[PDB]
């Protein structure tokens, strides 16, 4: 029972609840790692808390590799965003963060520690803005800012570390010495004037992905994606990434799950609870499958519950009910289908020849009200009104889910086994287009009229 419930906070074996806010992860040996900081009483830097698991659910407490007694300076401080990279040359794991003076935000400084052992008890190094000695002044201060950050090691072994520069209205991608513990250089700048947040960065295939927020405090907002062949040049416009809020949650980090079958990209978010005026160790997490459908385009689907098996990596949507269905016209006989029976995302959807095949499959999962999420089968989209139409004639697709109203259906009884699936958007039903009979039928909405082309029968298979 691989599986977790997003909008919640996760518990570990112990039975207590997980706090890693703003946390990353890391796959070392057989365990992945999970990191992150949590405030106390005073609402200031308690510890950074390690997780430990295998299979990527059940998580084990392994005590704080870092503490407010690990240094003079973490004893009344900021601390957010941890992340832990490893380094092949020397064998210890290194560990950067953003550090405040925990009265205010004026010192925007990236601090360091690091470890022979994952688990074990890191030693703090220092506190510091980036490129300090250059002289450079930002923003009244000696060495440039530095707010939410994250590591990135790349395939030929050089680390790098990221963070919002210039009152985060930029993003400095900073290349660190072959220790991983320093600086080196000033990679590139990236998204300047723009002010992205929460910054993670990955590579898939001779691709790098930078995953950013809004600058909106705790309100959820836009998350957005670029991509890039270089990290120092040639990076992209933003594209959106998942609905207006990631779905009440803020990117912290990205990690390939990588199994027997192949790879599967994790996103780790936080809903934090200042959304609702909750304390920082009220903040629940948000896990999601971030998909490639191409590489320059990217997905990132919501669940309400996820389904991992990190043995084969994969990671999926959990179906609570099983049950297959068919969804058979009245007037036709013909049944819901995917134009080509295609997997493509926004793929049309069509009335088709019952054929037993998979495309015409559906699962339904309740979603709370009268309403309910139409699944296909063959590809784990949803059944969406193209767009958010509210007019008549709106083509209907199969679209990513983003728990979006479009792709909420109500069921209502008309008798003999036949109901009229109406969306939660506008109310209109399921249409096949102009009372067609034949085969490739444009499926789409329309006003409830009563005609028999708007009437569908539920058949178990």
């Amino acid at each position: 029972e691989g599986v977790i419930v997003n909008g919640t906070q996760f518990k570990d074996t112990s039975g207590n609840v997980i706090h890693a806010h703003g946390g990353g992860m890391l796959k070392h040996g057989d365990y992945y790692y999970w990191y992150g900081e949590y405030r106390d009483d005073s609402n200031l830097f308690l510890g950074v808390s390690c997780y430990r698991s295998k299979d990527l659910v059940n998580w084990e407490y392994r005590g704080e590799v870092l503490s407010r007694n690990s240094a003079p300076e973490l004893n009344h401080c900021n601390i957010e965003r941890p992340k832990v990279m490893y380094n092949a040359s020397t064998g210890e794991f290194v560990m950067w963060m953003h550090w405040e003076n925990g009265i205010n935000y004026g010192q925007a400084r990236a601090a360091v520690a690091y470890s022979k052992t994952p688990d074990g008890k890191f030693t703090y190094i220092r506190s510091f803005r980036p490129m300090q000695d250059t002289g450079v002044m930002d923003h009244g201060l000696p060495g440039y800012m530095s707010r939410d950050c994250n590591v990135f090691v790349d395939t030929d072994g050089k680390g790098y570390f990221i963070s919002a520069a210039n009152e985060n209205m930029d993003l400095h991608l900073y290349e660190l010495t072959p220790d991983y513990k320093n600086i080196a250089s000033l990679k590139a700048k990236l998204f300047v004037g723009q002010q992205r947040e929460a910054p993670c960065l990955i590579k898939r295939n001779g691709y790098y992905y930078l995953i950013t927020s809004g600058c909106t405090g705790w309100n959820p907002n836009q998350a957005k994606y670029a991509y890039s062949k270089d990290l120092a040049s040639g990076w992209s416009q933003l594209y959106n990434l998942g609905n207006s809020t990631t779905y009440r949650s803020q990117p912290t980090f990205i990690i390939p799950v990588q199994g027997s079958s192949g790879t599967s990209y994790l996103y780790m978010g936080d809903r934090w609870a200042g959304a609702w005026g909750g304390k920082v160790n009220d903040s629940q997490y948000v896990w999601l499958p971030l998909n490639f459908i191409s590489d320059t385009t990217l997905e990132l689907p919501y669940y309400d519950s996820v389904k991992i098996d990190a043995s084969s990596g994969i990671i999926s949507e959990y179906i609570p009910d099983t049950t297959r269905y068919k969804l058979v016209n009245k007037n036709s006989g013909k049944v819901l289908d995917v134009l080509d029976g295609s997997v493509d995302n926004a793929a049309q959807i069509v009335q088709w020849t019952d054929n037993g095949s998979l495309s015409q499959q559906w699962y339904l999962v309740d979603v709370g009200g009268g309403y309910k999420k139409i699944v296909n089968v063959k590809s784990g989209r949803a059944l969406d009104v193209k767009d958010e139409s509210k007019e008549d004639g709106g083509v209907l697709i199969q679209y990513t889910s983003n728990g979006g109203y479009n792709q909420h259906w109500k069921f209502t009884d008309i008798g003999d086994g036949y109901y009229k699936i109406s969306s939660r958007h506008c109310g209109k039903l399921i249409d096949v287009r102009k009372w067609s009979t034949e085969d490739g039928g444009i499926i789409q909405q329309w006003s409830d009229a009563g005609g028999t082309n708007q009437h569908w029968k539920l058949v178990l298979v």
